[PDB]
């Protein structure tokens, strides 16, 4: 009705979501003013938790903050880059959500591409391979439907086949 993406978790705890996250930022900055720590504290008015769209800002907003000196905006430059880092670890960890295990590389026949594709086709469990047909296996990008086939019957045979666990 609205368009765009509705989201309601919370249940006690950051109930009010507007209030609750305007002074609950200590993860963040962990380490920002690291050259002493009687010089100041991060803003809501600003908000300074955004550190995506903040690593670019003019000078023409940031006098109103008492005790700016080189080192506090070279600190801040250092933990915009840590940050960048940071947001670039957490991206490539949630945008990847295959995570081809040592179970998954030891199959004899696969490589990283091939574990990769497997993965993303909807399997990451070992368990779980002789329940998938050969269609429903097709259409990767390098593999051809005799191959496919023949790494099912490996699979079936070391799991299901072989008796072990």
């Amino acid at each position: 009705l609205s368009g765009w993406e509705l989201n309601v978790m919370t249940v006690d705890d950051l109930q009010a979501k507007h209030q609750a996250e305007a002074h609950a930022a200590i993860d963040t900055f962990t380490k920002y003013l690291d050259i002493d720590e009687d010089f100041a504290t991060v803003l809501v008015e600003e908000g300074f938790s955004t550190l995506e769209e903040l690593a670019y800002v003019p000078m023409k907003e940031l006098l109103e903050i008492e005790g700016l000196d080189e080192p506090t905006v070279e600190a801040l430059r250092e933990r915009a880059k840590n940050a960048l880092a940071t947001i670039a670890q957490a991206q490539e960890e949630s945008l990847g959500d295959n995570k081809p295990a040592d179970d998954l590389l030891n199959l004899e026949g696969v490589d990283r591409d091939l574990a990769f594709k497997l993965a993303a086709r909807g399997v990451c469990t070992l368990e779980d391979l002789a329940e998938q047909g050969i269609d429903d296996l097709a259409d990767i990008e390098g593999l051809t439907d005799e191959k496919a086939g023949a790494l099912i019957m490996a699979a079936r045979n070391i799991c299901w086949f072989g008796d072990e666990a």
